[PDB]
């Protein structure tokens, strides 16, 4: 796989790994970003972490990573996916679904399985109070 293909499935699973811990506080993604190696995930959230909550992050991403769940694929209708998904997939359709852990309308190249991506490690958390915004950077090894 392209070091980018593998970076961009990283993002459904540091997601995944975000709403774990902050539950309904991370109430959406705002954007994303991919380099290299190396990405960038922007959430909108009331509260920052506390590096207790950055390591348990991390940890869940690696460890979704180690039990290689396959990155699953649906190409759906505009509708029939609404009604199979809902609001939880927005930022015919291209649906990215990682059982139990993210659900995205995503559009571009994926890995079959989390295993492929490899190892996670964030980079630096930065939190804007200003704008309710929380950054997270990462790259894979």
């Amino acid at each position: 796989y392209s070091i980018e293909v593998r970076t961009h499935s990283a993002l459904h699973v540091v997601k995944g790994a975000v709403v774990k811990t902050a539950g309904s506080d991370a109430k959406w993604t705002t954007s994303t970003y991919v380099k290299g190696n190396k990405g960038v995930l922007i959430v909108k959230a009331a509260l920052e972490p506390d590096k207790w909550g950055i390591a348990a992050i991390e940890a869940l991403a690696n460890e979704k990573v180690k039990e290689n769940a396959p990155i699953k694929i649906y190409e759906l209708p505009r509708e029939e996916a609404e009604k199979m998904f809902g609001e939880d997939m927005y930022d015919i359709l291209k649906v990215v679904v990682i059982e139990d852990w993210n659900v995205n309308a995503c559009n571009k190249e994926h890995t079959k399985t989390t295993g492929e991506i490899g190892p996670i490690k964030i980079r630096k958390v930065r939190f804007r109070k200003s704008k309710g915004l929380l950054e997270i950077h990462f790259e894979l090894l």
